[PDB]
């Protein structure tokens, strides 16, 4: 089997972005953040506390008659931008562009964080990391991939996120039309529970690449580009005005700059991030300094591949027993 679903960014600046999920018996179809850097299928619902839902699209699982209560069952999640959610899980039949996986964990939320509900456009999550990363208790509970993975004609799924713009998640193929050249595929560690890798290096604009080793994830659900500072600081030098600001929470520019790209490298080869992607708008409405892209890692403790970075590329997320990545340019 296969699946394909388009991915629509939730507003100007590609914050984040919503896929289409069918859950239930009838569907209700919920638009959800597919969130390579976690591992529960969580959704708004009618148990949510009703003054924590603001205009989300609820999961009600007394109308599905495929529903069950998985008894017993909890789950509770923190997010590392501190977000947060908890609640009690049904197994459902869910879908996802045209892949039907029937007994997936669907948690619904009891509470949300207030980010959560303040953001009107996303109706939950479905995470893609590895399923020893899930918070179900006190049984453990598979990602949506990990259910579908054996029926699919190749474990993998693939990220193509757009700039501005719509794009693709495919399960079980990789679409050859939807990239230029090749895939270069690297290294995968699971140990954390994330699609840990390691870049070979970087150069800002023009400059002259950087041999060096940048351990990361790669993380679909985070927005930005989150590296080692030095690497960030070399990148925002050559913005005249760029600077760190301690009161907004990062490097921000003046808006009237041109900014450079940023490449990565994967192997031998070499993913070019361009300018405009790492240009996140004012830091509050009418004013002229913008956000940067690119962030510091430092107070993370890791580093993370973000839709900035993701959406330069097409993405493979090979889920063989050995997992890989692969990245081509598009």
């Amino acid at each position: 089997s296969t699946g394909s679903a388009t991915t629509t960014p939730i507003d100007s600046l590609d914050d984040a972005y919503i896929t289409p999920v069918q859950i239930g018996t009838p569907a209700q179809t919920l638009n959800l953040d597919f969130d390579t850097g976690s591992s529960d299928l969580w959704v708004f619902s009618s148990e949510t506390t009703a003054s924590e839902v603001d205009g989300q699209t609820i999961y009600t699982p007394s109308k599905s008659t495929t529903a069950k209560l998985l008894s017993g069952a909890t789950w509770s999640i923190s997010y590392g931008d501190g977000s947060s959610s908890s609640g009690d899980v049904y197994t459902d039949t869910v879908s996802v562009g045209g892949l039907t996986v029937t007994g997936q964990a669907v948690e619904s939320a009891k509470k949300v964080s207030s980010s959560f509900t303040e953001d009107s456009t996303i109706d939950g999550l479905l995470g893609l990391a590895f399923s020893t990363l899930n918070t179900v208790s006190p049984t453990q509970q598979k990602t949506f991939f990990d259910n579908a993975k054996a029926s699919l004609d190749s474990p993998v799924f693939t990220a193509d996120l757009g700039y501005h713009a719509p794009g693709t998640y495919n399960f079980g193929f990789i679409d050859t039309t939807a990239y230029t050249g090749s895939i270069t595929y690297t290294a995968v560690s699971t140990k954390q529970g994330f699609w840990e890798w390691t870049s070979t290096g970087y150069a800002v604009g023009s400059g002259t690449f950087k041999s060096t080793s940048i351990d990361g994830i790669a993380d679909t659900g985070t927005t930005l580009l989150y590296l080692p500072a030095t690497v960030v600081s070399a990148y925002w030098a050559q913005v005249s005005g760029a600077k760190s600001s301690s009161s907004v929470g990062g490097y921000v520019f003046p808006c009237s700059a041109t900014l450079p790209s940023f490449t990565f490298g994967v192997g031998s080869a070499r993913i070019v991030i361009p300018g405009d992607y790492i240009d996140f708008g004012p830091i509050s409405t009418g004013s002229s300094s913008c956000f940067g892209g690119i962030q510091s890692s430092a107070g993370i403790g890791i580093n993370i591949f973000g839709d900035v970075a993701l959406k330069a590329a097409f993405v493979v997320f090979n889920g063989a027993t050995t997992p890989t990545l692969g990245f081509a340019s598009k």
